[PDB]
Protein backbone atom coordinates (compact mmCIF):
# COMPACT_ATOMS: atom_id res chain seq x y z
CA UNK A 1 0.00 0.00 0.00
CA UNK A 2 3.06 2.07 0.71
CA UNK A 3 6.56 1.92 -1.74
CA UNK A 4 8.32 1.43 2.06
CA UNK A 5 6.18 -1.28 2.76
CA UNK A 6 6.29 -3.07 -0.74
CA UNK A 7 10.17 -1.80 -1.11
CA UNK A 8 11.19 -3.98 1.51
CA UNK A 9 8.82 -7.14 1.25
CA UNK A 10 10.23 -7.28 -1.52
CA UNK A 11 13.60 -6.36 -0.64
CA UNK A 12 13.36 -9.96 1.63
CA UNK A 13 11.75 -11.93 -0.59
CA UNK A 14 15.01 -11.07 -3.21
CA UNK A 15 17.32 -11.82 -0.05
CA UNK A 16 15.60 -15.52 0.47
CA UNK A 17 16.52 -16.32 -3.00
CA UNK A 18 19.67 -15.19 -2.86
CA UNK A 19 20.23 -17.04 0.46
CA UNK A 20 19.68 -20.55 -1.54
CA UNK A 21 23.09 -20.13 -3.69
CA UNK A 22 24.94 -17.45 -2.47
CA UNK A 23 25.85 -18.56 1.07
CA UNK A 24 28.84 -17.43 2.97
CA UNK A 25 29.43 -14.92 0.07
CA UNK A 26 28.87 -11.24 0.27
CA UNK A 27 25.44 -9.92 -0.71
CA UNK A 28 24.72 -6.81 -2.43
CA UNK A 29 21.44 -5.23 -3.90
CA UNK A 30 19.53 -2.16 -4.53
CA UNK A 31 15.68 -3.55 -4.40
CA UNK A 32 14.64 -0.26 -5.76
CA UNK A 33 16.32 0.32 -8.67
CA UNK A 34 15.27 -4.08 -9.46
CA UNK A 35 11.27 -2.74 -9.18
CA UNK A 36 11.68 0.44 -11.48
CA UNK A 37 13.26 -1.86 -14.22
CA UNK A 38 10.39 -4.43 -14.11
CA UNK A 39 8.37 -1.59 -13.91
CA UNK A 40 9.08 -0.32 -16.99
CA UNK A 41 8.63 -3.83 -18.55
CA UNK A 42 5.21 -3.58 -16.39
CA UNK A 43 4.31 -1.41 -18.69
CA UNK A 44 3.78 -3.09 -21.96
CA UNK A 45 3.00 -6.58 -20.05
CA UNK A 46 -0.34 -8.79 -20.43
CA UNK A 47 -2.08 -11.61 -19.67
CA UNK A 48 -0.31 -13.46 -16.91
CA UNK A 49 2.73 -11.95 -18.16
CA UNK A 50 1.43 -9.02 -15.75
CA UNK A 51 0.03 -10.74 -13.52
CA UNK A 52 2.92 -12.68 -12.32
CA UNK A 53 4.57 -9.12 -11.99
CA UNK A 54 2.08 -7.05 -10.12
CA UNK A 55 2.46 -10.42 -7.63
CA UNK A 56 5.72 -10.53 -7.15
CA UNK A 57 6.73 -6.97 -7.10
CA UNK A 58 3.56 -6.28 -5.67
CA UNK A 59 2.88 -3.00 -7.28
CA UNK A 60 -0.76 -3.54 -6.59
CA UNK A 61 -2.01 -0.79 -4.02
CA UNK A 62 1.09 1.41 -4.66
CA UNK A 63 0.14 5.04 -6.04
CA UNK A 64 0.71 5.14 -9.49
CA UNK A 65 -0.16 2.03 -10.28
CA UNK A 66 -2.77 0.35 -11.50
CA UNK A 67 -5.84 -0.25 -14.48
CA UNK A 68 -6.44 3.80 -14.89
CA UNK A 69 -3.50 5.87 -14.21
CA UNK A 70 -1.36 3.87 -16.04
CA UNK A 71 -3.45 3.70 -19.26
CA UNK A 72 -2.05 7.58 -19.24
CA UNK A 73 1.69 6.98 -19.72
CA UNK A 74 3.13 9.48 -21.77
CA UNK A 75 1.52 12.08 -19.85
CA UNK A 76 0.35 12.94 -15.99
CA UNK A 77 3.08 13.01 -14.00
CA UNK A 78 1.62 10.71 -11.50
CA UNK A 79 1.93 7.36 -13.61
CA UNK A 80 4.14 4.55 -10.95
CA UNK A 81 4.79 8.17 -8.86
CA UNK A 82 5.12 6.26 -5.59
CA UNK A 83 8.56 4.90 -7.12
CA UNK A 84 9.42 7.29 -9.58
CA UNK A 85 9.35 10.31 -7.46
CA UNK A 86 12.08 8.51 -5.27
CA UNK A 87 14.28 7.55 -8.07
CA UNK A 88 14.00 11.01 -9.28
CA UNK A 89 14.84 12.74 -6.46
CA UNK A 90 17.87 10.26 -5.56
CA UNK A 91 19.44 11.06 -9.29
CA UNK A 92 19.34 14.54 -9.35
CA UNK A 93 23.04 16.20 -8.12
CA UNK A 94 23.81 17.38 -4.69
CA UNK A 95 26.22 17.88 -2.46
CA UNK A 96 25.91 14.98 0.11
CA UNK A 97 25.86 11.94 -2.48
CA UNK A 98 25.83 10.36 -5.55
CA UNK A 99 23.56 7.73 -7.26
CA UNK A 100 23.60 6.63 -10.59
CA UNK A 101 21.22 4.26 -12.34
CA UNK A 102 22.11 2.73 -15.80
CA UNK A 103 18.74 0.81 -16.15
CA UNK A 104 17.89 0.20 -19.74
CA UNK A 105 15.80 -2.65 -21.89
CA UNK A 106 17.76 -3.47 -25.57
CA UNK A 107 15.50 -4.68 -28.28
CA UNK A 108 16.69 -6.93 -31.25
CA UNK A 109 16.14 -3.67 -33.99
CA UNK A 110 14.04 -6.34 -36.01
CA UNK A 111 11.62 -5.66 -33.34
CA UNK A 112 9.08 -2.88 -34.52
CA UNK A 113 8.55 -1.26 -31.18
CA UNK A 114 5.11 -0.06 -30.80
CA UNK A 115 5.23 3.31 -30.85
CA UNK A 116 2.36 4.14 -28.08
CA UNK A 117 5.00 2.72 -25.58
CA UNK A 118 8.02 4.68 -27.04
CA UNK A 119 6.30 7.84 -26.10
CA UNK A 120 5.78 5.89 -22.49
CA UNK A 121 9.14 5.10 -21.57
CA UNK A 122 10.49 8.39 -23.29
CA UNK A 123 8.35 10.69 -19.91
CA UNK A 124 9.06 8.42 -17.60
CA UNK A 125 12.15 6.47 -17.38
CA UNK A 126 15.47 7.62 -18.94
CA UNK A 127 17.82 5.07 -19.92
CA UNK A 128 14.75 3.49 -21.22
CA UNK A 129 14.24 1.41 -24.42
CA UNK A 130 17.06 1.11 -27.23
CA UNK A 131 16.81 -1.09 -30.55
CA UNK A 132 20.35 -2.59 -31.37
CA UNK A 133 21.17 -5.26 -33.68
CA UNK A 134 21.81 -9.02 -31.78
CA UNK A 135 20.83 -11.02 -35.03
CA UNK A 136 24.17 -10.51 -37.06
CA UNK A 137 26.55 -8.71 -34.67
CA UNK A 138 26.33 -10.17 -31.33
CA UNK A 139 29.19 -9.29 -29.90
CA UNK A 140 29.50 -6.15 -31.24
CA UNK A 141 25.59 -5.53 -29.46
CA UNK A 142 27.07 -7.08 -26.30
CA UNK A 143 29.97 -4.32 -26.72
CA UNK A 144 27.71 -1.87 -27.05
CA UNK A 145 25.55 -2.77 -24.08
CA UNK A 146 28.62 -3.28 -21.81
CA UNK A 147 30.08 -0.02 -22.54
CA UNK A 148 26.99 2.13 -22.06
CA UNK A 149 26.62 0.80 -18.65
CA UNK A 150 30.78 1.43 -18.25
CA UNK A 151 30.50 4.83 -19.33
CA UNK A 152 27.52 5.54 -16.82
CA UNK A 153 28.79 4.25 -14.39
CA UNK A 154 32.17 6.46 -13.74
CA UNK A 155 34.03 3.13 -15.50
CA UNK A 156 32.79 1.23 -12.28
CA UNK A 157 30.41 -1.25 -13.14
CA UNK A 158 32.58 -2.98 -16.54
CA UNK A 159 31.47 -6.38 -18.90
CA UNK A 160 27.99 -6.59 -17.13
CA UNK A 161 27.00 -8.54 -19.71
CA UNK A 162 29.21 -12.30 -20.13
CA UNK A 163 30.40 -13.09 -23.35
CA UNK A 164 28.09 -15.93 -25.27
CA UNK A 165 25.39 -13.96 -23.06
CA UNK A 166 24.18 -12.25 -26.05
CA UNK A 167 23.56 -14.16 -29.78
CA UNK A 168 21.85 -14.39 -32.67
CA UNK A 169 18.55 -15.59 -31.25
CA UNK A 170 18.70 -12.90 -28.08
CA UNK A 171 15.26 -10.91 -28.60
CA UNK A 172 15.65 -8.40 -25.40
CA UNK A 173 17.91 -7.63 -22.81
CA UNK A 174 17.35 -6.05 -19.31
CA UNK A 175 20.54 -4.14 -17.60
CA UNK A 176 19.90 -2.63 -14.16
CA UNK A 177 23.08 -1.03 -12.54
CA UNK A 178 23.68 1.22 -10.13
CA UNK A 179 26.70 2.94 -8.49
CA UNK A 180 25.88 5.22 -4.71
CA UNK A 181 28.61 7.09 -2.61
CA UNK A 182 27.74 9.01 0.28
CA UNK A 183 29.22 11.64 2.79
CA UNK A 184 28.32 10.72 6.63
CA UNK A 185 27.07 13.36 8.73
CA UNK A 186 29.64 12.49 11.25
CA UNK A 187 32.86 11.73 9.48
CA UNK A 188 35.56 9.23 10.70
CA UNK A 189 38.83 10.63 10.60
CA UNK A 190 41.61 8.87 8.67
CA UNK A 191 43.94 8.86 11.64
CA UNK A 192 41.57 6.33 13.88
CA UNK A 193 41.39 3.93 11.23
CA UNK A 194 43.37 0.97 12.18
CA UNK A 195 44.07 -2.60 10.56
CA UNK A 196 41.93 -4.87 12.70
CA UNK A 197 41.06 -8.25 12.32
CA UNK A 198 37.81 -9.20 10.82
CA UNK A 199 35.95 -13.04 12.13
CA UNK A 200 34.49 -14.38 9.07
CA UNK A 201 33.54 -17.28 11.12
CA UNK A 202 39.46 -17.89 12.26
CA UNK A 203 39.74 -14.02 10.33
CA UNK A 204 41.44 -11.73 8.42
CA UNK A 205 42.90 -7.79 8.86
CA UNK A 206 40.31 -5.30 7.54
CA UNK A 207 41.10 -1.60 7.54
CA UNK A 208 38.12 -0.45 10.55
CA UNK A 209 37.68 2.93 11.02
CA UNK A 210 36.60 4.30 14.48
CA UNK A 211 34.36 7.45 15.86
CA UNK A 212 33.18 8.13 19.16
CA UNK A 213 30.00 9.95 18.95
CA UNK A 214 26.18 10.34 19.27
CA UNK A 215 24.03 7.70 17.43
CA UNK A 216 20.79 5.83 17.57
CA UNK A 217 21.25 2.28 19.07
CA UNK A 218 18.73 -0.48 19.41
CA UNK A 219 19.25 -3.15 21.72
CA UNK A 220 17.75 -6.44 21.75
CA UNK A 221 18.91 -9.08 24.03
CA UNK A 222 16.09 -11.24 23.24
CA UNK A 223 16.92 -11.61 19.53
CA UNK A 224 20.79 -11.21 20.90
CA UNK A 225 21.75 -8.59 18.45
CA UNK A 226 21.84 -5.08 18.59
CA UNK A 227 21.05 -2.39 15.49
CA UNK A 228 23.45 1.18 15.07
CA UNK A 229 22.14 3.93 12.54
CA UNK A 230 24.47 5.89 10.69
CA UNK A 231 23.28 9.43 9.17
CA UNK A 232 24.03 10.23 6.09
CA UNK A 233 24.68 13.67 5.28
CA UNK A 234 21.46 15.74 4.07
CA UNK A 235 19.45 13.92 6.62
CA UNK A 236 17.47 11.93 3.57
CA UNK A 237 19.17 8.78 4.14
CA UNK A 238 20.76 6.31 6.59
CA UNK A 239 22.53 3.14 7.09
CA UNK A 240 21.70 0.41 9.49
CA UNK A 241 24.13 -1.89 10.92
CA UNK A 242 22.39 -5.08 12.44
CA UNK A 243 25.16 -6.89 13.90
CA UNK A 244 24.59 -10.16 15.96
CA UNK A 245 26.43 -10.55 19.71
CA UNK A 246 28.03 -13.81 18.36
CA UNK A 247 30.46 -14.32 15.31
CA UNK A 248 27.83 -17.38 14.15
CA UNK A 249 24.98 -15.64 14.50
CA UNK A 250 24.32 -14.49 11.70
CA UNK A 251 22.37 -17.02 10.11
CA UNK A 252 19.67 -17.14 12.77
CA UNK A 253 18.74 -13.18 12.14
CA UNK A 254 18.82 -13.88 8.55
CA UNK A 255 15.87 -16.64 9.04
CA UNK A 256 13.75 -14.07 11.52
CA UNK A 257 14.26 -10.88 9.47
CA UNK A 258 10.84 -9.34 7.30
CA UNK A 259 9.38 -6.51 6.91
CA UNK A 260 7.76 -6.63 10.44
CA UNK A 261 10.70 -7.28 12.64
CA UNK A 262 12.85 -4.45 10.68
CA UNK A 263 9.77 -1.98 11.83
CA UNK A 264 9.56 -2.60 15.36
CA UNK A 265 13.46 -2.59 15.65
CA UNK A 266 14.21 0.42 14.47
CA UNK A 267 10.60 2.35 16.02
CA UNK A 268 11.72 5.44 17.86
CA UNK A 269 11.22 4.08 21.14
CA UNK A 270 13.41 1.18 20.40
CA UNK A 271 16.24 3.10 19.20
CA UNK A 272 17.64 5.42 21.61
CA UNK A 273 20.58 8.15 21.17
CA UNK A 274 23.91 7.14 22.98
CA UNK A 275 27.63 8.32 23.54
CA UNK A 276 29.35 5.08 21.80
CA UNK A 277 32.44 3.75 20.27
CA UNK A 278 31.46 2.60 16.79
CA UNK A 279 34.02 0.29 14.67
CA UNK A 280 33.07 -0.23 11.14
CA UNK A 281 35.04 -1.63 8.20
CA UNK A 282 35.89 0.42 4.78
CA UNK A 283 33.37 -1.89 2.44
CA UNK A 284 34.04 -1.95 -1.15
CA UNK A 285 30.48 -3.78 -2.09
CA UNK A 286 29.78 -4.93 -5.56
CA UNK A 287 27.56 -7.64 -6.96
CA UNK A 288 26.03 -8.83 -10.35
CA UNK A 289 23.43 -11.27 -10.03
CA UNK A 290 21.42 -13.12 -13.11
CA UNK A 291 17.72 -11.62 -12.81
CA UNK A 292 16.71 -14.26 -14.85
CA UNK A 293 17.55 -16.68 -12.17
CA UNK A 294 15.94 -14.84 -9.28
CA UNK A 295 12.71 -13.67 -10.76
CA UNK A 296 11.60 -17.07 -11.88
CA UNK A 297 12.13 -18.82 -8.50
CA UNK A 298 10.63 -15.91 -7.02
CA UNK A 299 7.40 -16.35 -9.47
CA UNK A 300 8.04 -14.52 -12.39
CA UNK A 301 8.29 -16.76 -15.54
CA UNK A 302 6.35 -16.32 -18.18
CA UNK A 303 7.89 -13.00 -19.38
CA UNK A 304 11.59 -14.98 -19.86
CA UNK A 305 9.43 -17.55 -22.26
CA UNK A 306 8.24 -17.64 -25.51
CA UNK A 307 4.98 -17.79 -24.03
CA UNK A 308 5.63 -14.29 -22.73
CA UNK A 309 3.16 -11.65 -23.52
CA UNK A 310 4.87 -8.28 -24.09
CA UNK A 311 1.76 -7.22 -26.71
CA UNK A 312 2.42 -3.78 -25.12
CA UNK A 313 5.63 -3.16 -26.56
CA UNK A 314 5.48 -4.64 -29.72
CA UNK A 315 3.30 -6.95 -32.13
CA UNK A 316 6.03 -9.44 -32.76
CA UNK A 317 5.69 -12.70 -32.22
CA UNK A 318 8.72 -14.35 -29.63
CA UNK A 319 9.46 -11.14 -27.57
CA UNK A 320 10.93 -11.74 -24.65
CA UNK A 321 13.86 -10.67 -21.85
CA UNK A 322 16.49 -12.93 -23.05
CA UNK A 323 18.67 -11.96 -20.28
CA UNK A 324 18.02 -9.94 -17.36
CA UNK A 325 21.07 -8.68 -14.76
CA UNK A 326 21.61 -6.65 -11.61
CA UNK A 327 24.74 -5.12 -10.85
CA UNK A 328 24.96 -2.57 -7.66
CA UNK A 329 28.25 -1.19 -6.13
CA UNK A 330 29.13 1.23 -3.39
CA UNK A 331 32.10 2.20 -1.51
CA UNK A 332 31.18 2.97 2.38
CA UNK A 333 34.43 4.64 3.81
CA UNK A 334 35.53 7.74 6.28
CA UNK A 335 33.92 10.98 4.57
CA UNK A 336 31.79 12.64 6.25
CA UNK A 337 30.49 16.77 7.17
CA UNK A 338 31.76 17.17 10.41
CA UNK A 339 33.89 15.77 12.67
CA UNK A 340 34.41 15.83 17.40
CA UNK A 341 37.51 17.65 17.92
CA UNK A 342 40.93 15.57 19.16
CA UNK A 343 39.92 17.74 22.87
CA UNK A 344 36.38 15.66 23.32
CA UNK A 345 37.47 12.39 22.01
CA UNK A 346 40.14 11.99 24.28
CA UNK A 347 37.75 12.68 26.72
CA UNK A 348 35.67 10.08 25.42
CA UNK A 349 38.59 7.82 24.80
CA UNK A 350 38.16 6.36 28.21
CA UNK A 351 34.80 7.69 29.46
CA UNK A 352 32.54 6.28 27.06
CA UNK A 353 32.62 2.43 27.58
CA UNK A 354 29.23 1.31 25.32
CA UNK A 355 30.36 0.17 21.72
CA UNK A 356 29.33 -1.07 18.35
CA UNK A 357 31.89 -3.25 16.52
CA UNK A 358 31.21 -4.63 13.60
CA UNK A 359 34.60 -6.89 13.10
CA UNK A 360 32.09 -10.18 12.16
CA UNK A 361 29.45 -10.62 9.46
CA UNK A 362 26.39 -8.21 9.28
CA UNK A 363 23.33 -7.03 7.61
CA UNK A 364 23.12 -3.94 6.24
CA UNK A 365 20.62 -1.64 5.15
CA UNK A 366 20.50 2.12 3.31
CA UNK A 367 16.89 3.50 3.76
CA UNK A 368 15.51 6.42 2.33
CA UNK A 369 14.53 8.09 5.59
CA UNK A 370 10.76 10.12 4.46
CA UNK A 371 9.37 6.58 2.76
CA UNK A 372 10.89 4.17 4.73
CA UNK A 373 11.77 2.70 1.16
CA UNK A 374 15.28 0.36 0.85
CA UNK A 375 17.54 1.23 -1.26
CA UNK A 376 20.39 -1.08 -0.65
CA UNK A 377 20.58 -4.18 1.28
CA UNK A 378 22.98 -6.73 1.56
CA UNK A 379 25.10 -8.96 3.90
CA UNK A 380 28.87 -8.08 4.71
CA UNK A 381 31.45 -11.42 5.66
CA UNK A 382 34.23 -9.59 3.67
CA UNK A 383 34.82 -6.34 3.42
C1 LIG B 1 20.57 -16.69 -16.28
O1 LIG B 1 19.73 -17.68 -15.69
C2 LIG B 1 18.87 -18.33 -16.66
C3 LIG B 1 17.93 -19.25 -15.89
O2 LIG B 1 18.59 -19.91 -14.82
C4 LIG B 1 19.72 -19.08 -17.70
O3 LIG B 1 18.86 -19.64 -18.73
C5 LIG B 1 18.64 -18.82 -19.84
O4 LIG B 1 17.29 -18.34 -19.84
C6 LIG B 1 17.10 -17.32 -20.84
C7 LIG B 1 15.73 -16.70 -20.62
O5 LIG B 1 15.85 -15.38 -20.08
C8 LIG B 1 17.32 -17.91 -22.23
O6 LIG B 1 17.23 -16.88 -23.21
C9 LIG B 1 18.71 -18.58 -22.32
O7 LIG B 1 18.82 -19.27 -23.56
C10 LIG B 1 18.94 -19.56 -21.15
N1 LIG B 1 20.33 -20.00 -21.16
C11 LIG B 1 20.67 -21.18 -20.64
C12 LIG B 1 21.01 -22.29 -21.63
O8 LIG B 1 20.72 -21.40 -19.43
C13 LIG B 1 20.75 -18.12 -18.32
O9 LIG B 1 21.67 -18.84 -19.13
C14 LIG B 1 21.52 -17.35 -17.26
N2 LIG B 1 22.33 -16.33 -17.90
C15 LIG B 1 23.64 -16.49 -17.91
C16 LIG B 1 24.35 -16.41 -19.26
O10 LIG B 1 24.28 -16.71 -16.89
Amino acid sequence: GSIGAASMEFCFDVFKELKVHHANENIFYCPIAIMSALAMVYLGAKDSTRTQINKVVRFDKLPGFGDSIEAQCGTSVNVHSSLRDILNQITKPNDVYSFSLASRLYAEERYPILPEYLQCVKELYRGGLEPINFQTAADQARELINSWVESQTNGIIRNVLQPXSVDSQTAMVLVNAIVFKGLWEKAFKDEDTQAMPFRVTESKPVQMMYQIGLFRVASMASEKMKILELPFAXGTMSMLVLLPDEVSGLEQLESIINFEKLTEWTSSNVMEERKIKVYLPRMKMEEKYNLTSVLMAMGITDVFSSSANLSGISSAEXLKISQAVHAAHAEINEAGREVVGSAEAGVDAASVSEEFRADHPFLFCIKHIATNAVLFFGRCVSP
